[PDB]
């Protein structure tokens, strides 16, 4: 793909994290850590579910960004509405205002509803993410296997400021504990 030059830097926004995830001071890495991280608590964090969102907000224009992923046995990426709910049980779908990749059990699949088989030869180690907010498209790239095409969710209806969206997953294999890190420009 050409959308590299769209880059942006994107930074979590540890406020909007559940209680036991642990970002680094640089604010581009974010792991599930064994035990709750002594925070207080809020109505802004995600409260089932290792999940944080980055602090940028789009409303216009073209975005890209690419995320680390080696090694770990499940995460969701994507974007999301900045007025998603944080409290309870959800799911991932455009319904509920996400527009979401995930890796569980094996296989990779898109958070439609119902959700969507994808097809990787190559499992990445690094996801590219672009947004046109103006076009209504969110797609993801593989840069493991030169940039190939994942997924293209079009004629996406956004309907507020767009963030950001990680989810770590949890590790109850002990083979989930990795970081997600946000990759240099
Ligand atoms: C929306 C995220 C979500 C729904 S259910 C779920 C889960 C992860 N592991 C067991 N269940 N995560
Ligand atoms: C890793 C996927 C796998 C292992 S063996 C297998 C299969 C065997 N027969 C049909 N399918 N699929």
């Amino acid at each position: 793909h050409h959308h590299h030059h769209h880059m942006v830097h994107i930074t979590l926004d540890r406020n909007t994290a559940n209680s036991w995830l642990i970002i680094s001071k640089d604010r581009r890495q974010v792991r599930m850590g064994d035990t709750h991280q002594n925070v207080s608590d809020n109505k802004e964090r995600f409260s089932n579910y290792p999940m944080v969102l980055g602090a940028q907000r789009f409303s216009s224009g073209k975005m890209y960004w690419e995320v680390d992923v080696t090694q770990k046995e499940a995460w969701d990426l994507g974007v999301c509405r900045d007025s998603v709910q944080r409290k309870g049980q959800f799911s991932l779908s455009p319904e509920n205002g996400f527009w979401t990749i995930w890796l569980w059990q094996d296989s990779y699949e898109a958070g439609t509803s119902p959700q969507t088989t994808l097809h990787i030869q190559v499992p990445p180690c690094q996801i590219g993410i672009f947004v046109d907010y103006e076009a209504g498209v969110v797609s993801f790239y593989n840069i493991t296997d030169h940039g190939s095409l994942i997924y293209t969710f079009s004629e996406c209806v956004f309907a507020g400021p767009l963030r950001p969206f990680f989810n770590v997953g949890f590790n109850y294999s002990g083979g989930n504990a990795a970081p997600l890190k946000l990759c240099p420009l």
